[PDB]
């Protein structure tokens, strides 16, 4: 709704990012050829997803700073920190694609698997998360805010470079473990490697921008975040095997990867010990046969519908935690966003 | 020889380095796997290598900083900087050696290459990268130069990483194209993958902690360093067909891959005519009979002695760019870095 009438002056200002990441060195004419690849880099990783992210960066803007001061100045640095967001998103998902050998993205063949890229893909993410900071430094270095900003998008990363960390150690290839896909290590995991980014990161920006830096605030809009990033993973986990490519635009390989998702925790905690050993002997492989039967095996014991169950239980506990902490803040700010990941 | 006498004191540095890095966090016991790894990443990729870079933070410091300001806390800040140098580089090579298809590097296995990391190092070497910001914040937080610092390691990242590109670009798998090996491709590569983060960085990092942050002096600065790093490249791409890797640490591949080695554009530009296909149809192969070929027409040119006198006239130039840019600072601290790579 307030997401989606944004969306459009959103996307519409990328053209602009795009102009000033590939103007401001076409003064030097010899990095020339690497500037055009920065665009094309930026084209194709950029563009295409929900900007979920971005937008959630301007909507909160708008709904915490007074109209009065919402300068045409004040606006375009709103959605250039969104964009921001939206490089730092794209940044880890060219890199995950590859950890996770996963074949589309965003209903395209991933970066890295685009003949003539390949693992010169690598260089590529680290580019898209360089321009985080060029767009900072060029829209905002002289706000108050500017440092927050940097320091932010840092220590964002570090976090979700930790999570991943977490991510690939739960899953070594060839090496099954059904040992170790708790209920604890699951939720550490999504904690870190998309509640922090996803979530905390865009309104922790807007609130830096509209000049609430207050540590008691952001540790209390923390706390909403957080958990509804912990859903937000867990409904990626279900959807990468029991949602439809043509919507999601990417092909599941969680099972495959041997992946601490939370449809295997959840399959661990109601697995009889015969449906154990099934899990056992099929989990983490390449084959097609395989991982068909770890499928089978989820509806056997109906974790569709305990998905189903599970998030609107985790929905009214999100609800009930913005009741509890969005004060100082609009509750329209988290209702926003919760809106838009229901379902 | 300065170097020499402070390398001891700066590697026994990095055991708290480590520590500080892998405690922080440690008050959250859920990512206690990840730090364990991030512990591991650490000691088997800033370890082992010459720390030209690092060291230059901690010798320019010295030699710019009035010893009565050189406090322990500063003297603590100044050798922590050299290692956030250090992790930049570690987290490059990384990277780099996987683009590069590499077997090994400082006389051991890639870290790609080591059973059980894969493309997991990908992620590993944004954690590398992620410290450099960790380490700043611990350590100069509160310094004038903190904002510079960080600015600077950004910026440093961005170009050398605008290099790659076009170290990458300039050089497709399969795709031979002497054409584009030439003398202005090859500077404008080297200017900006290896010669602001390994030569402009670190003294300007010092610069930075010596309240020197004046445009002019870092811009003459630069004039003196960048030039060093062309040369440093040039003799790196020397090394990498005609060093022994029993010194160098790593085995050359850049015959192999196709790139715009300072030694395939002197090829060219001495190439006869029946020499030149010799090149066009061996070069860029994986063939270790082709690549054999390669090398017997570099030698067949005398490029080794080609290289021989290049050193002389490019060490001459530094030193005459030394007379005219060094001031007002110490000559030392460039003549003792041009020592340090001289041969
Ligand atoms: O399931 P992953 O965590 O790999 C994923 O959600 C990406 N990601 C990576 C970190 N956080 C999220 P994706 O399903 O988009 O491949
Ligand atoms: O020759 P490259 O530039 O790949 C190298 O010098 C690494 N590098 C990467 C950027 N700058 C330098 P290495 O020979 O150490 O593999
Ligand atoms: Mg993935
Ligand atoms: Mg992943
Ligand atoms: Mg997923
Ligand atoms: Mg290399
Ligand atoms: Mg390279
Ligand atoms: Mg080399």
């Amino acid at each position: 709704d307030v997401y989606a009438q944004e969306k459009q002056d959103f996307v519409q200002h990328f053209s602009q990012i795009v102009r000033v990441l590939t103007e401001d060195e076409m003064g030097h004419p010899e990095i020339g050829d690497a500037i055009a690849r920065l665009k094309e880099v930026l084209e194709y990783n950029a563009i295409g997803g929900k900007y979920n992210r971005g937008l959630t960066v301007v909507v909160a803007f708008r709904e915490l700073v007074e109209p009065r001061k919402q300068d045409a100045d004040s606006l375009q640095r709103a959605w250039t920190v969104g964009w921001c967001v939206e490089l730092l998103q794209a940044f880890f998902l060219v890199a995950d694609d590859i950890m996770d050998s996963s074949l589309t993205r965003r209903g395209q063949i991933c970066w890295y698997q685009k003949p003539g890229v390949g693992l010169d893909a690598i260089n590529d993410a680290n580019l898209l998360e360089a321009c985080i900071y060029r767009l900072l430094k060029l829209y905002c270095r002289e706000q108050p805010y500017y440092l927050n900003l940097i320091e932010l998008f840092l220590q964002s990363s570090y976090q979700t470079e930790i999570g991943q960390t977490l991510d690939l150690l739960t899953a070594p290839q060839g090496n099954v473990d059904l040992v170790r896909f708790t209920e604890k290590r699951y939720k550490s995991i999504v904690k870190y490697k998309t509640a922090f980014y996803s979530f905390y990161l865009p309104i922790a920006a807007a609130m830096y921008m509209a000049g609430i830096d207050g540590e008691k605030e952001h540790a209390n809009a923390k706390k909403i975040l957080l958990e509804m990033g912990e859903f937000f993973q867990i409904q990626d986990d279900y959807l990468d095997l029991f949602g439809d490519p043509s919507v999601t635009g990417k092909i599941g390989t969680d099972i495959q990867d041997n992946k601490c998702s939370w449809l295997v925790v959840q399959c661990l905690q109601r697995a009889t010990p015969e449906q154990y050993q099934i899990l056992k002997e099929n989990y983490g492989q390449k084959e097609a046969e395989k991982v068909a039967r770890v499928k089978a095996l989820y509806e056997e014991l109906d974790l569709p519908a305990v998905f189903l169950q599970y998030e609107e239980d985790s929905y009214s506990h999100i609800m009930a935690l913005i009741e509890q902490y969005a004060a100082p803040l609009p509750p329209a700010v988290f209702l926003g966003l919760a809106r838009k990941i229901y379902k």
